[PDB]
């Protein structure tokens, strides 16, 4: 019923792609695991706590927003940290037709919002570190993906920076198996103005 | 200086091999790894560590051994585990050359009694909970290579093992990151004779 | 001094995103080739024709045409039949530094016109004739590659479509084989008012 | 019904090791190819010619040889020139279960002797010239992969030779194609003591 070897051909186009812009080829990969019988797992396992299987129901999608506004926040807040961030440094949508399309959207839509909350840089290894603390979580296929894809692209180009990527998928792991606040979860368009240090405490971070 | 993007098609062939004996495709993806930038960082960091460099200079390699005279020692000694085992359920030989080709020996010789005192059964989840002891303990580049493939082949194939297969990735690498005793650093020959429990003990396993 | 791995980790990308617009995979994967021993090859062995080595001296790319007047001029130039069927169904553009990024234009520029005057269609196996006869007459990295590719993918998903393939390849390559004439070395926004069957017959696609 | 991906999985694999014991290479990738479409259209072909045919209707393989025996033959005998260029110069078995199994084991059994009777080299070119040759005449899945593989892997790793390469695919496939006797319809066995010019002119490789 599912044809994973095609997720297969899609990690293998991912890492020799990348071995020569770079987040289409996310969305891209992305995409061909659908098909795959991990997406339908992912979106099963979700549905299977109650806050998650909520927003599967409504089809929740956050607010749009002005950057402009929500740096006009408090010092601490979501909006204001995010904001001053993106300033300094937005994707691929599709139409919510079923779970998987929705899953995808929800996560596209969010997770640029999870590394501020969570404590990881937007560098290559603080995205790596992300990843190691949402699959502790809440494992979905480009999570796996990414991770395995981090790992050999490290240490296959740039092996004097393995330690240290070792470091942060650890660290990451570790901090979201002990996190069980869900990211997932959130109905992150009403937490803007919400302290980020807070919102860890809600979540939960340290526990 | 180093070739890694045959390092990244050595990967691809084995990903591909694998999606179709067993034993030989990784003699032949350990053997394209030697031609990267990781064989020598590897070989580099472990000759840091004083007992480890001591195994190098010598060319230390394990003394051979009669599975029968093993089977006869005391009940709950290294020899008998490793040799009730066998009998229940022998490698690629390549001359000692340089660093790099005596690593490679002493992995072959030795890193399948790794597992009985590390605690990781004969099956796919306990091969891949032990590469991620040793990835804790000591980095190598099949050790790597290993945790990706195993991450990717039950994510795309066998989905509904991969919250079993996380289990035993994350207790291998905290165990591993709490055994000071270094299982590279063994000469495990002169251990044949002495308790499992006794090993794992002298190894701190536990710390 | 060249990286053909990179080539290789481009024709697999290529091949596995086939298996999956379609315009831009292409032009990724032709710009992955001039890093290629062939690149540098294919430009050494162009510049042994005169007529061909002319167009590299002057670093000539075809004149801006609006495709209204081009349908304005008479019945069987190749003006209007180009413009006839550009409007019944433009790419990526380089900064010319080199010989290579200099034929990569040329070729992007013109290649389009080609098949008009070579006789194949704007289908799949209209494409991969046309290739097949320019790799008869001056063979450069991409054409090699879109052949391969073309004769995988036609066998691997739709074999019951090989031996009409197998009828343009050889048709194209026989053909091309028997033009001495050229398509490269011709400065085609001279020709717009020439008549096809002229054309076909200063280039010999006869003889 | 059949698994093309892995088809594809097969060539990418091909491709990669060949990058780096290479017969065993060629029957790993031919045994991938077996639960293709084009391995059941191939064989669905041949059976509609009628020579082929009455093979298949005896699962007909060769009568086993000694070489020293065949030596011992007239001179320009088909026997005698294939044991001195052996002796100048043994396969993979499987059990013979179907039609796919059937035609393997013929090709395996009897594709050395062809090079002989076709007039191509035992070298690298001279096998790549004969698959084209193959290919004009009775196209199976290995000629095709074999075909793609000899051109991409020639152009990226020795391109100095691929205008040579393309001389054999080019004379191969002419040759081929203006031969009506079958190769592969021909009962080898019984020709041992007949003379390869008599072969030739019998197959009829001017025609």
């Amino acid at each position: 019923t599912y044809n994973n070897d095609k997720g297969l051909l899609a990690y293998i186009q991912f890492l020799a792609s990348s071995a020569q812009g770079n987040t289409d080829r996310v969305f891209d990969f992305e995409d061909a695991l659908d098909q795959t019988q991990m997406a339908q797992l992912a979106v099963d396992e979700l549905k299977k706590i109650p806050e998650v299987n909520a927003l599967f129901s409504e089809r929740w999608l956050p607010a749009p927003f002005n950057l402009d506004d929500l740096a006009k926040l408090p010092e601490g807040t979501l909006g204001h940290v995010y904001a001053r961030e993106m300033k300094a440094r937005f994707y691929k949508k599709v139409p919510v037709v079923d779970d998987i399309s929705y899953l995808k959207m929800l996560w596209r839509s969010t997770h640029d919002i999870y590394h501020v909350v969570a404590g990881f840089d937007t560098n290559v290894f603080g995205e790596i570190g992300l990843q190691a603390f949402f699959l502790a979580q809440t494992p979905i296929p480009i999570s796996v993906m990414l991770l395995s894809f981090g790992m050999v692209m490290i240490s296959l180009y740039q092996p004097t920076n393995f330690k240290a990527l070792m470091t942060e998928i650890s660290r990451g792991y570790r901090v979201g198996s002990h996190t069980p606040g869900k990211l997932i979860a959130q109905k992150w368009d009403q937490l803007w103005d919400v302290q980020v240090s807070e919102i860890r405490e809600r979540l939960g971070v340290n526990s």
